[PDB]
């Protein structure tokens, strides 16, 4: 049961019974699902990402700011807000990604295109093949910094 990834977990010190997925890092109170088999996983994807960069990407530079100077720690603080607002229902991915995402694919509101496997960098592109059309990611951390993503194909 549960697709590929999911995990019915605990907080700690709390009793908050919610769904990690430990491919993709996303949590959400929801079961995953409710039968197929053998549905393997898609060929190619498409998806959009909001990317914060800190001052240990392998570029710590982006349009929003010649020189990135926060650190991991505050880029998932900033990613986390992202993240709660979204599922707040306060703001779409659109919108924080076209004003917020260090990646010049901002101006596309952060849509990427469609690619397949070895395409992107390793930890990005196994959790964009471990969403469903529709779902957004973790916290993910890669070379260039902390992503969100959303796959829209």
């Amino acid at each position: 049961k549960l697709p590929p990834g999911w995990e019915k977990r605990m907080s700690r010190s709390s009793g908050r019974v919610y769904y990690f997925n430990h491919i993709t890092n996303a949590s959400q109170a929801e079961r995953p699902s409710g039968g197929k088999n053998g549905q393997g996983e898609p060929a190619r994807v498409r998806c959009s990402h909001l990317l914060v960069k800190h001052s240990q990407s392998r570029r710590p530079s982006s349009w929003r700011q010649e020189k990135i100077t926060r650190t991991k720690e505050e880029a998932l603080e900033l990613i986390n807000g992202y993240i709660q607002k979204i599922k707040s229902g306060e703001e779409d991915f659109e919108s924080l990604a076209s004003q917020f995402s260090d990646c010049s694919s901002a101006k596309a509101r952060g849509d990427l295109g469609a690619f397949s496997r070895g395409q992107m960098q390793k930890p990005f592109e196994d959790a964009s093949f471990a969403l469903r059309t529709g779902e957004m990611s973790g916290p993910v951390f890669t070379d260039s910094g902390i992503h969100i993503i959303l796959r829209t194909e």
